[PDB]
């Protein structure tokens, strides 16, 4: 018994793929069934989906509406149609063989599997944010700092997200104070890093700040800086 | 008037499921083609994540995560804007907020008026009724001669319906014994399995050199087929 997975490859996210399992030594007429299962890089092992000779089939809740068992038995092939992939399907797929014995249903003769690479991207421009959170006191002034991977300009903007609240615009274009901002708060930048001064802290400043480019699509935001106020 | 956004649509949806966001504007009515208007969303304890904005001369922008599978469409006569969603996921489960960025300049395109949000929750609630398989431990170290015990607990009975695979780095998984204690053909003798309670146990009487590896159980009680996470065996 032999099983030959065919089909991998880069495949954009929101993309369509279909993978081949080709089977040899048996019929998948005949207890017969094939089972396809991925690994993700450096993970474990999820179970897909399974079709059996009956055409009975069964899917996983994380792939069912968008993948697509089936086989052509006239080529002792099954497939699994991937549609609207996203970065969690990059995995290696293998097939297998799942033949009843009721007590004996095992999967085997796994295939050497097929890689899936789910990607467009290393031009996306990266924000990091530090500290990631702080505690101060009443009075104080804080800085936060936030720094892009390239040159973005001057199109910075910074967010201040209360708990349980949207975001509210704080500061735009690096040092421009929206509306109702008052002026105990400031940005600034220095080539690709942009600080936010909080002065005078206030209890209402408990929050989290979020930085965001939009010189290039994607906007990209920093992974945000709570705020504690003790 | 307030100036607002006001978000509605979501709620609880199986993955493969499909949705659609509303953002309706108060107290300012969308430019032309709903420009401006952006999608965010921030899944539950994380970030901000951008997802997609109706940007000038017909150019839908959209992240790389949702492209294919989101659509944003306004329509201005009812001054609202939509976010339609397929092919969900898991991962998509976020609250999802709309925005109005500012349009007059490049030197200005900042989101204002975010709406309050609107919880989208991507699962099929079935986490409770698929079968949980658990190892202990996820991983060890042993000498060669060293008898190695690997155990997996099943959440829920699943009679003796239980296989142990074996992989390889860089290889295909190998099925080592099926119904507990079942040894496939060509597998050596000092592999073998049992089971106590709901405990299954996979014993390597005495580790060789090629046994180094990671083994996985898989019960078949139930569709959905499920496996441990793994136990791997170093030198």
């Amino acid at each position: 018994v032999q099983l030959v997975e065919s089909g991998g490859g880069l495949v954009q996210p929101g993309g369509s793929l279909r993978l081949s399992c080709a089977a040899s030594g048996f019929s998948l007429s005949t207890g017969i069934g094939v089972t396809w299962v991925r690994q993700a890089p450096g993970k474990g092992l999820e179970w897909l989906a399974t079709i059996w000779w009956d055409d009975d089939n069964r899917y996983a809740d994380s792939v069912k509406g968008r993948f697509t068992i089936s086989a052509d038995t006239s080529k002792n092939t099954a497939y699994l149609q991937m549609n609207c992939l996203t970065a969690e399907d990059t995995a290696v797929y293998y097939c297998a063989q799942s033949a009843i014995t009721v007590t004996d249903s095992a999967m085997d003769h796994w295939g050497q599997g097929t890689l899936v690479t789910v990607s467009s991207g290393g031009s996306d421009i990266q924000m990091t944010q530090s500290p990631s959170s702080l505690s101060a006191s009443v009075g104080d002034r804080v800085t936060i700092t936030c720094r892009a991977s390239q040159d973005i300009s001057s199109y910075l903007n910074w967010y201040q997200q209360k708990p349980g609240k949207a975001p509210k615009l704080l500061i735009y274009y690096t040092s421009s104070l929206h509306s109702g901002v008052p002026s105990r708060f400031s940005g600034s930048r220095s080539g690709t890093d942009f600080t936010l001064t909080i002065s005078s802290l206030q209890p209402e400043d408990f929050a989290t700040y979020y930085c965001q480019q939009y010189s290039k699509f994607p906007w990209t935001f920093g992974q945000g800086t709570k705020v504690e106020i003790k």
